[PDB]
């Protein structure tokens, strides 16, 4: 049912708009296998080049926006990420507000390692998600996806397992179940936003409520259209 | 001998692309009177825009910078404002930064109300402009613009005179005579920040120590060619 969903985060990369237009040029050739949803976000700077120059069957996304919007939209722009970890290192709010809108969000959440080593991961997270529930608009879920950040493995010198990317999407899942129903619940991607590459997209694809990826560095090199196509083993 | 500088601050306007196309075609026919610099600055979404058809006799700017500047840089833009009192509500670093890789920079201080009834504005000014001075590099001064933003009369049911704007540029010039020098002192634009409108820019003009605006509101407005004008009053 759930289409596989990849988005590329570029951060704040590349560092110049030759770099980007070479970037997107290797991306318009890539050949996607299987069926996925493919969003790009960018620095704003670059958002018009790749609205221009960008694959048509992918979309662009913001990389974050503000209480703009509008701006964002006259270039025809779609998507915005929210909640991302380095962003964050009011919300619930900006949600409500993209959505009302017209846009669609990636609404990111993950827990910090005192969190993680302290058994209370799933806690955390569920007090995330369900502080964004009531924050979405009804008829809006089919514009929300939802990407877990394993923030405790970022940076820490700790690494996320493959188990633990599956355990953190169903806890997600469930929460989700719980608060809006079921038919809600089958129907979001949950996307893994830890460090995806092409040595472990596979794996990860596969996990039944991993659903996607926001991928970070991988998303500047040739490895990204290896991840695209990770949807081929998800079932 | 110091020439006349107005920065045209769009902050987050106008909401749309072809709204900002309609303001540029209207900069660019505008008659300018006297001797002056001009500089615009647009949300970074806008900045591609702007530097492809603003009149090449101005220069665009950004509204800020992070600890990026080779992006903005890549597109051939030459000037940022760092610190302006939105962004504040670190700095004497991030003008190093920009400096030493090539920028040139609309530094801006000012007071809040407590400070300014308190009879302290120009100790915290002052004090600013003290942090400031050691961050720039030899050589660098003539890439260095400041703004005196009167953030007491902002918002704030308060408003500034023509003389406490004057006040407040001859203080700023003042502590850059007595900590770098008479010549340093003599060359750098000190700008008045607060509201300047087409009835008040030309009696600002006038004061000895004011150098030129950076215009808020009256930026995206045709009132803005009045303020660029007004240089032909300041001596
Ligand atoms: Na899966
Ligand atoms: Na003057």
């Amino acid at each position: 049912m759930r289409t596989f969903f990849v988005g590329g985060n570029w951060k704040a990369n590349p560092k110049t708009v030759e770099e980007a237009e070479k970037l997107i040029e290797m991306l318009n050739g890539a050949k996607v296998e299987g069926n996925v949803e493919v969003v790009v976000a960018a620095p704003f700077i670059f958002l018009p080049t790749l609205q221009q120059k960008l694959r048509k069957d992918w979309k662009v996304s913001a990389e974050n926006v503000f209480t703009t919007v509008p701006m964002i939209k006259s270039f025809g722009i779609e998507w915005t990420i929210l909640g991302h970890s380095e962003r964050r290192d009011f919300l619930a709010a900006k949600a409500k507000f993209a959505l009302e809108n017209g846009m669609k969000i990636i609404y990111c959440c993950g827990e910090h390692l005192s969190e993680r080593e302290a058994g209370k991961a799933s806690e955390f997270v569920s007090a995330q998600i369900e502080k964004m529930i009531p924050a979405i608009p009804a008829g809006k879920w089919d514009d929300v996806v939802i990407a877990y950040e394993p923030i405790w493995a970022i940076g820490t010198g700790k690494v996320a397992s493959t188990q633990d990317a599956q355990e953190m999407c169903k806890v997600i899942r469930d929460i989700l179940a719980a608060k809006v129903g079921a038919d809600i619940a089958n129907k979001v991607r949950i996307l893994y936003g830890g460090s995806v590459k092409p040595n472990n997209c596979n794996e990860l694809a596969a996990c039944p409520d991993v659903d996607g990826f926001l991928v970070g560095g991988a998303s500047l090199e040739p490895g990204f259209i290896n991840i695209v196509n990770s949807n081929v083993h998800s079932k």
